[PDB]
């Protein structure tokens, strides 16, 4: 019943799909928040407000990404993101700034981008 | 802008909500998938035939449920369970799935059963 999604589908989805949840760790515990991102040149750009994220995921740099579209419980697409925080250097805030922004499709901060290791797509019809 | 919910709606949400998203650490990485719960007696219910899941979160019973109800970006309710991977013994399942099925709000695989240990829930308006 559960499928590989097509690059295709996975890449409408990623450049699509505004709001993923965002997954990291703070003392070996899992958390998960909502964020918007950017797919830009290969990575995932965000940034917050939250110093308590920036904190976590300054000291633990494993996270993760989950995209879905779920329309029942058994007709559904997700694709995961696990990969790397990067924070942005304050002189490159301006750079990050522009990739969030530019030719976005008709949608003091700390930024970071979410560099990949590993991208799966699935779904269920 | 960010408020705590009140008891009210953190608890109509996690009795309403069917699906949340898990998290759980494999090799200190985090994931996440979209599962159905059922809140019962203090603990949610859910079950999985990924056997891939259920080896994780034996190895770490250190999880996560997201629910969130996200109407913009600056309009949104999460509730944020951590806890603990309670796996179900086989002469407990119906004991399980009667939690999980009975007088549902109008909605082999091993079971399982996330004990609270944090429940937080925030907003904004």
């Amino acid at each position: 019943l559960i499928t590989e999604m097509s690059d295709y589908d996975i890449r409408e989805m990623i450049q699509h799909k505004h709001v993923g949840r965002l997954g990291y760790v703070v003392d070996d515990r899992p958390i998960i928040v909502p964020m918007t991102f950017r797919f830009s040149g290969g990575s995932f750009y965000s940034f917050t407000t939250d110093g308590q994220k920036t904190n976590a995921m300054r000291k633990n740099d494993a996270i993760c990404i989950l995209f879905d579209q779920i329309e029942s419980q058994t007709k559904w697409r997700t694709v995961l993101v696990q990969g790397r925080y990067r924070e942005i250097a304050r002189e490159d805030e301006e750079e990050a700034i522009v990739r969030i922004m530019a030719n976005e499709p008709t949608w003091k901060p700390v930024f970071f981008r979410v560099d990949i290791e590993k991208l799966s797509g699935h779904q269920a019809e």
